[PDB]
């Protein structure tokens, strides 16, 4: 089994990729400090989400590979829902969730791919996107619950990893607080795409239309990178 237990008592480099376990060792005080908080709540009878096998999930993909950064806020709070990377759904949901509804319909507006099979992202992990959420878990069916809780400080220390490395980066940023991201990309080879978030609340005020993907593999390229495969089956 994998989980909390681990997050407490077991190094980085047992978690989570070697590339990511370097990059994140600033933080390994503080993601031990978290398995702390997750035994707690299991302590006071609460449950978290996603599965703790998949809280780290977003770094456990090649740290090296990594050249677009997706950022959500805190996993999906329905059960079953999150698991670990941010916006991903396991390819048995039906239907997906709003938000990644509303994503494939820019998929295919932009990319011209048919809808995809399922909401499985872990294609777009595999071929370097890092799918982060801000906040790593959450109660089950209590949007930013675990807001504050510690996260934040593991998460901004992925980010500024990322920013300073060498190597180009494209930074989507959905909705007003991945906005407020900017500043820890600045001093990277870094471009941000900025537009409204993909929830329903605020997907038809500028999400649709704003074509992120080709967007980003046209930077990618122009920084002289290599582009994102998008395609989902």
């Amino acid at each position: 089994h994998h989980g909390m237990a681990s997050m407490t008592a077991r190094p980085l480099s047992e978690l989570v990729e070697r590339g990511w376990a370097a990059a994140l060792e600033p933080v390994a005080d503080q993601v031990a400090h978290m398995g702390q908080f997750l035994r707690a709540e299991i302590a006071a009878g609460r449950r978290y989400l996603p599965a703790g096998s998949n809280v780290l999930r977003a770094f456990t993909f090649p740290f090296d590979n990594v050249r677009v950064l997706i950022v959500g806020q805190d996993p999906y709070p329905t059960p079953g829902h999150a698991v670990g990377l941010s916006f991903s759904v396991a390819p048995d949901v039906r239907p997906w969730p709003r938000s990644l509804a509303n994503i494939f319909d820019e998929y295919t507006a932009d990319l011209g791919y048919p809808l995809p099979s399922n909401g499985d992202l872990t294609p777009w992990a595999q071929r370097g996107v890092l799918l982060l959420n801000r906040v790593l878990t959450v109660r089950p069916s209590n949007p930013a619950s675990h807001r504050g809780k510690g996260w934040e400080a593991v998460t901004e220390c992925a980010i500024r990893a990322l920013a300073a490395r060498a190597a180009p980066l494209v930074a989507i940023l959905w909705g007003r607080d991945a906005s407020t991201l900017k500043p820890m990309l600045a001093a990277g080879n870094c471009v941000a795409i900025e537009s409204p978030h993909p929830s329903p609340l605020s997907a038809s005020r500028g999400f649709f239309g704003s074509r992120p993907f080709s967007r980003a593999n046209e930077l990618l390229v122009g920084m002289g990178a290599e582009p994102i495969d998008w395609r989902l089956p």
